[PDB]
């Protein structure tokens, strides 16, 4: 068990698959009590029993506070909670559909309810309770990851939506992380371009392949969850957003 | 009245005062009919009373479609619909992530800021670019352009003001995306980020509080003017290629965490 | 004229055509004095010659020190040196990192897209501010300003083309630090960053580079990019920024 | 040893001392043959010296085709070279871009600034490129991976720190440029932008020159350690899905214009 995560717990949102799932299981290899904190109830369970004692899965849906706060109850079990990656994931609609219609507001506001809102009130909550350990000789009592996208810095047609909500958390970045430094709490956030989620999981994956430049392939939520790990364990890294996308730049489709 | 603005109209949200205001007061100059969308109903409807026949007042709730539509309808009573500013204004609600007293930040406070400043500007931005999509093309190809309003908060945001940093780097992510969208239309999407401006709510602060603001900006060391903004957003709107950008208006500054 | 202008003179670096040449037409029918800055010599004085006795041709090389120290004493006798715009175009040298053969790229070729577009700038830069520096500031507080240009290669720059993005970020990041130092001058300094414009080696395939252009679909022209350089000489406000002009383009690697 | 390291060496400019000296004692711990290239020739052999025969010294100047070239034999008889950390830098004095005396700013103190820190760089990188695209690819077709050392002030340059400024964004520009170009070879290209580190040049500073950076440093409130540049350097050559991109490693700060 590394040093930072003795006597420690976390919480992983969107824990049960893909990202959420693969740095559910970095964290609990590196010695952290992790909290799987999802919705899908079978695959979480099925992760927190395999993981065994120091995994739990905790049905949460990340835009109540009541849910989340029985997370991070659950969390307080399995050590101090010090640590969070909100790492939940999940159609194109152009602002003006093809037909000359406008988007429908109803999609557009029930995207940045889950990725943009959902991570507030995961981040509030967590550093809330963070806020209250013993800081560490250092001075630092934790640490977030928040996951936005390279869509909201290179958003595409038909995803207004998805990179207004994404370019939200990535501002929120270094807001929060200014506002959490009298806590010692850092935040940071991975902006990961196409990742092998479990949707993805081989003919189409050429065509996304085809605009990344090295590796030439989606990025693995190993890969991912190695990010998460580096960006809660380096202690100078904060208020930062980490590009994670084999230099892929979005192009308009 | 310039080749580009003959027979056009356009829609400011925000119009009544401040940066819309000035915005207003600009593209009405410059030979556009404009409806002053605003909820502030006795400086909205002064203003489109001062300025004449081509200045509408229609009080608008950007957050809420019927209201956006009827502010489309007024303009296009105008002039053909080719523009709009999203230049409503105010402060985000005041609270850290985690308070003073170990409870976190409200988040109706924050939902609230989201609502007004993102959900609010792709609201008017969708409905007015469905409007301008089913306009006839100029020569050039282009039926009209969108200037959104984010704020520099969006790539530096204080302690105190997450809510506003997210909601305004919403709205500068919004606009490549946007551009995007709507490139198929020919409707350019621009976005102007204000620095520290000088607005009645700006200046509510007290004259300590801006002196403060002031020292902060390298030049010029003042804030900056409506008139500013609203030629700032005149240019976006008549460049023919400026677009999908986010404009800095900001004396060079950049904000510090408090 | 404009009353920001009145009384007062420009140097265009890479005046006598292209970028350059629209913003010296653009700028001498505002009402400056202008000096076209460019190495070109028979089409510079051919552009000076055709707007007349507010328009002066001076070949420059903008890395040399004397060179441009001439450009400015003659922008001093058409008015009060206020103004600049480094527009001084042309590509860096086309070469990977690593070429076909294994062998790295020519460094004598990375130092002197350097040296042209990063120094050159600078060079520039430094000489006109010290000259705008020493006049008087208008009522605003104002003494002058620059527009740099750089290019979106130094945000996303291509495969082959190293030198040029390395040479043309260094431009993007010289511009809130100018701003910065040049403040107590109140010398405001902004940057243009453009796509792809119709220069004139694009006057002799267009539509397959407009093809990742979202809109306009096309490239961009020399009088667009004129007024944007006008409107960041004008604005009183915009400051340290690098203004994008690209028609929504994002390069791609190739 | 790290699975990605076996067998492998790496080139460190500036590894004799400061971010560098951290970078090679990480990367020899972690199981890399690891060149200390650096005209500090003193500390450099001591260095090798103390780290024994998987760390050699090479006197390198970083603008010297042939000294560079004679730093990538030393590498090749350490293992295969697959990696660089380009972290050399040198003493600079601040001068404003008009002086006080209204005289402009020395063009050899620009010229030499960016000498050292871009050219620099970029020799180093082509060719150390240009060995390790000669290595054979691992099965996951990554040949080795780059890692340069730009600066935040590449982003918020200071007054009287232009030059430093321009050449920092230059290698901060060339990141992404030099990933895609050497994409076809397997090798990754990355940068990070330091912010206030505690290096020998900060070794005197004061109790109050201290206070005066930390107070402007979020979290934590004091200058990086140079381990801090070191592990994320690791982590650079190492993450597998990394590339093209600029760490800042700053503690959330912000340069401010002094
Ligand atoms: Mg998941
Ligand atoms: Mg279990
Ligand atoms: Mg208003
Ligand atoms: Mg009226
Ligand atoms: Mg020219
Ligand atoms: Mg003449
Ligand atoms: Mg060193
Ligand atoms: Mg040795």
């Amino acid at each position: 068990t590394i040093k930072q995560f003795e006597g420690a717990s976390a919480i992983v949102s969107g824990g049960a698959g893909g990202l959420g799932e693969a740095t559910v299981r970095r964290l609990h290899a590196d010695g952290l009590g992790v909290v799987i904190a999802d919705l899908a109830a079978e695959k979480g369970k099925a992760l927190a029993d395999e993981l065994g004692n120091r995994a739990e899965f905790v049905s949460t849906n990340v835009t109540s506070e009541d849910s989340v706060l029985a997370a991070i109850e659950a969390a307080n079990q399995l050590g101090r909670l010090r640590y969070a990656v909100v790492a939940h994931g999940g159609v194109a609609q152009r602002i003006v559909q093809r037909d000359g219609s406008p988007a429908d507001m109803g999609g557009f506001t029930k995207t940045i309810d889950l990725y943009l809102n959902g991570t507030y009130n995961v981040a509030r909550l967590v550093a809330a309770s963070i806020a209250a350990a013993e800081p560490r000789e250092n001075g630092e009592r934790g640490a977030l990851v928040l996951t936005a996208s390279i869509a909201g810095y290179e958003g595409q047609i038909g995803q207004t939506a998805y990179a207004a909500a994404k370019a939200g958390v990535i501002g929120l970045t270094i807001a929060a992380a200014r506002d959490l430094s009298s806590a010692g709490i850092r935040v940071n956030t991975i902006a990961p371009g196409t990742m092998k989620t479990p949707i993805m999981e081989e003919e189409a994956l050429a065509k996304f392949a085809a605009n990344i430049p090295f590796p030439k392939r989606l990025g693995t939520p190993d890969e991912f969850a190695d990010a998460a790990a580096f960006l809660l364990t380096n202690g100078y890294i904060n208020g930062e957003v980490m590009r994670l996308d084999g230099a892929q730049r979005f192009t308009p489709k």
